């Protein structure tokens, strides 16, 4: 009672955004998720903490599912802001797990561990290929879209055949996720210590230091590159689209549309767009307000990705670089789409 | 891409108002906005400027709307300031004009026409009756009321029916332009030459003499025909509800709502207010914060201009001239308002 | 209508640093916190004037929210200046304070009394130990907070709800005053009688007397207790975030963040400064322009109240007798504002 | 801290008008602005002391950037008053410029070796041509105008596009410069040797000796070359109003503002007046201070500087020879200032 009551208050001030959108789903699938985004969450403040030994995870966070059934453990010298109380009083959230279904538990716990694993494999190393870019966001993100997937099952507010091939439930993650670190470059890499997720084997293509598109003199460069990570975007929203297209459930369906519409909404807009380097380039108000309305029933959102995919090609030229290479994907993401109309 | 960051860049300096409101667009109906203002912005400065020749106006403001299909036309010594920069370097406004669809540019190229006739009208007459005043009005806001409109119906954010009787949308402009001129009293009539708008059919009434209140002799006779031009405006009001409730976009809506509220909100301070003759009323800060923020959805925004048309009437009391005009329009406001609530 | 055109003329008289913040705030809202300001002002004259026999203010102080129901009553042998001419002309204040929405007057009669009494009880004993010292600051500032907090629940503009536990209106109050007396040391200790109100339990652990730190001999242990007064402040700044946070109305936010912001600004400057105690350390009008222009909304004064912390915390070394007392408090503050970023 | 209190001395001592000014800016940036000035000061001490041999100037100057980083560095025999002390206990200088930020350091190092070079080359030749008067005002003061803007970039105050064209910044010092000049003839004439400014492209127009202005009987023709000078000098002002509009925070401002403000008036106040040749024409102490309380704002100042260089253009007759050039130049001014008005 008291401790669920916790975790939608720390998750309202832990992720705003979130917070949002699950509120879209019905009270037990909506308890479960709060809780399994809580512990992720509670697994990220351990990771982003830049105050803490590097040897120190690698022997905690392959450990950290455990605490799951601790409801006595906790940590207190950790994370920033919110995220603090949320580890020092994480009491709360294991006390909630604990009166979860048995099924949930072990999706929340499973995932938490592969997740956990991930962020120790990509810490004493960097993001150099796109195999390596592909599979960081499969740990951040991707496996937040299996998880999930299995919860709908778990539920069985959709049918168990949904859980068959996670392929596409991957795609899901991985399309907001690279949509964010694409929005949020300078963001990252004007803190301290300067983050970077771009793969060099894509901006090496454009330039030898990632800090050189800081700087309006190689603005042109910058863009290029810029254009080259929403080409690799692009790649997962045929797959979005099928994913979409097979939820059967009203509250699970908008759930899992809006953040995805959300997200091609700020890929139109990010698109060969030089204020990316300087600025959080966002959507108006009134959009995301458009968007949260209509995103209830498929037609409704396939019509909304169509119009944003089709304004982001039409954000370029016939004599640009990433031309032939992004009309092939627009195409391919509409013929996808209008494969559902 | 670079001539659009001029039409921006000029209207922030050019309009601190109209700068922030148009924000609340997507930038697809955004740029169609931002260039129909500028249009209509750079329409204004040459009439404006006293040192043209009269019949140079009437002969070259019909067909100012040509200079849209040049794109290298532009202007030279006129207008000071900003709105020089405007005219000189019109080239931009032209370049991105082309890029807007036909739909857009029809409605913009046909509106400035239809603008600058108007204005025409007026160079070579006075305002004398109140016929004269609303169809000033019309020619100089009103018409801005039917281009915006157009422009949500061409952008099929709104529904094609908004379009079929454009009176509503006339209202919306006259409401913002008459309080205005009201508000903008002193300062117009302080200009070299002093700039009325007041009818005639209005102030003659209550003075032989306009510039009369400029002097704290004439305080009386000066609120009444306050109260007088108060009134006049709290004619749309209604109507003014019936356009916001008839918005279903979120974006066209707070954009239209916004301004209709800010205007309601002067029009409660500069009624029977002396100072209105001798400084410009303004609201605070905080005040029109507030309703940047609240004015996103139609409950909301009518709850305020509740609030603002009620505070305006608690500021006369029974001894007072207007109180039963007044009264009247303030019910057939409130009415109006409630009806949708 | 005449009483209240005096009120702010008194108001821009007695205090030049409130009657500017108070503009932020609406009409109705605005009229109050003016009357409630003058009501507690005017009783703040009458506490001071020492040439003022002791027991006359015992008697008269616990009877004084008393006279605010008679627009005729007033006093004249009381005052230094403008604070003597509002006691004499008290009249006009009681007279607007009978147009105040029943609510108000009631929030205001009831801080008057409960202010009054306080004032009374430290009149016959001096500023010994923490203790007292908070006790104090509730009485004078603390209480006002309460009223304050009380008079937006009053006004609809914040939700009942911030009427419940006004134990962080009563921190805001307190890291004023505090910052007030830190600062304005000199000041009153130059004067007769000398004004004092550093605890004795805090002072006495650096020298025998206070008068010692006008003293360029005891420089170094005046800095000590300098930094430990500041300490001190720095113990209400984590509450302060929280009540500002607790804040939506634009209006109410402003004219209750400017002044916090102004104050923490200030405690960066005397703290760790020996000027302290040989003149008044201010901010640049420059420094103070900005706080005005930027203090609007949470996040904005939020990064401001983080600068001006490490600006505090950046004049200590680890040398200083007091580096880890400071720089623990530093952080609690800190981390209160990440807490809402 | 010993060291800084020292430089503060040192320079309300050596400048009692730029002292003044400096306290419009935050500590910080007053310490960089302090440290930097001083530098300058002592660089301009050298060169200027005539007793010592040219070969020591040529030789010392262009090194005396290295001495910064010197901290046991000082000058003995060189300067008289408050100069030869700054030099001497130069040690002060180089022990608060150590503890700077490495950002600053560079600009102030960077700024003095150029300027130190500049002095040498003026060293050995005459001011003849309008483009070596330029250059020479862009050595000891142009040069000053990038140093303080750099600074401002580098404190974050300012935005980093301000350092992308030092033109303007340039201008900014040229116009003090240049007015100082003007004002100082006199004073600049009578010493041993005799020191000229005046570049000889502009004065040969009027004489072949310039010491015949000394003389009342070449009043006439002496004023008329002073008119010449005062109009080369306005051809920076449309930039100098650029600059300050350019400014966006307050502290920086204010600095900024007032010495150019200060300098319009002085140039208002020579421009066709023949006392130049006898006396240092002042502005009333009234005069500056009320320049110091309004140079807050681009608008209070804007329309400041318009005043002044109206009483200018209004100091003059019709039949003058500068008549129509003044009138251009003005009007010119007058034009970039409503550009912002
Ligand atoms: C079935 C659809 C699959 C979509 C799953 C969504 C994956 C989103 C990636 C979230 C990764 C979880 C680790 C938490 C790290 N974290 C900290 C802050 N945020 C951003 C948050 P924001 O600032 O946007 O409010 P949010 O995106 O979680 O709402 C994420
Ligand atoms: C359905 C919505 C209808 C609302 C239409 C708005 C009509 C407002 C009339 C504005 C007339 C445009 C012609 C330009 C003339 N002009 C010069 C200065 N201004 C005032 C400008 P301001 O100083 O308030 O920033 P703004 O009112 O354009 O924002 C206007
Ligand atoms: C919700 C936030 C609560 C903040 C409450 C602010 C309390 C400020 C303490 C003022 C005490 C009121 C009794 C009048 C005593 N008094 C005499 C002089 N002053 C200082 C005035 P100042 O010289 O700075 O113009 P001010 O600080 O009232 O503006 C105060
Ligand atoms: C973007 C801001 C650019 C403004 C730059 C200011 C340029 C001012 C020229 C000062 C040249 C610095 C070298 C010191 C030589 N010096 C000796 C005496 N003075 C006059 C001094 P004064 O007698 O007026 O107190 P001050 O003008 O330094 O205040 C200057």
């Amino acid at each position: 009672d008291e401790d669920l009551r916790f975790c939608y208050d720390i998750l309202q001030a832990v992720s705003r955004s979130f917070a949002v959108v699950i509120m879209e789903l019905d009270e037990e699938m909506r308890d479960a998720v709060c809780i399994f985004y809580l512990v992720l969450r509670a697994l990220d403040t351990v990771e982003d903490d830049m105050s803490i030994p590097v040897e120190f995870k690698l022997r905690e966070l392959p450990k950290f599912h455990e605490h799951l059934h601790d409801t006595t453990w906790c940590m207190s010298g950790v994370g920033v802001g919110r995220e603090r109380e949320l580890l020092e009083r994480y009491t709360h959230v294991t006390r909630a797990y604990s009166r979860l279904g048995k099924a949930y538990q072990d999706v929340i716990s499973g995932i938490c561990e592969r997740m956990a694993n991930g962020m120790c494999d990509f810490l004493t190393r960097k993001v150099e290929t796109k195999a390596d870019y592909d599979l960081y966001c499969h740990y951040v993100a991707g496996l937040v879209g299996h998880g999930l997937t299995l919860l709908y099952v778990s539920s069985g507010l959709e049918d168990v055949r949904l859980a068959d091939d996670l392929t596409n439930a991957n795609h899901m993650g991985l399309f907001l996720q690279k949509t964010n670190i694409i929005r949020d470059f300078y963001e990252d890499i004007c803190e301290v210590p300067p983050r970077v997720f771009w793969p060099r084997e894509i901006w090496e293509k454009y330039t030898d230091d990632l800090h050189a598109f800081k700087d309006e003199l190689h603005e042109a460069k910058a863009v290029e590159c810029l254009n080259a990570m929403v080409a690799d975007a692009l790649v997962h929203v045929p797959h979005v689209v099928e994913y979409l297209a097979s939820l059967r459930d009203p509250s699970v369906f908008a759930f899992s549309a809006i953040p995805q519409v959300m997200a091609m909404a700020t890929l139109s807009l990010v698109f060969n767009n030089k204020d990316v380097f300087h600025t959080k380039v966002k959507t108006t108000r009134g959009a995301t307000a458009r968007i949260f309305h209509y995103s209830t029933e498929l037609q409704a959102t396939l019509q909304m990705l169509k119009t944003y995919t089709l304004r982001l090609a039409a954000r370029m030229n016939a004599q640009d670089a990433c031309y032939d290479r992004i009309e092939h994907l627009v195409n391919d993401a509409i013929r996808a789409m209008e494969s559902h109309q």
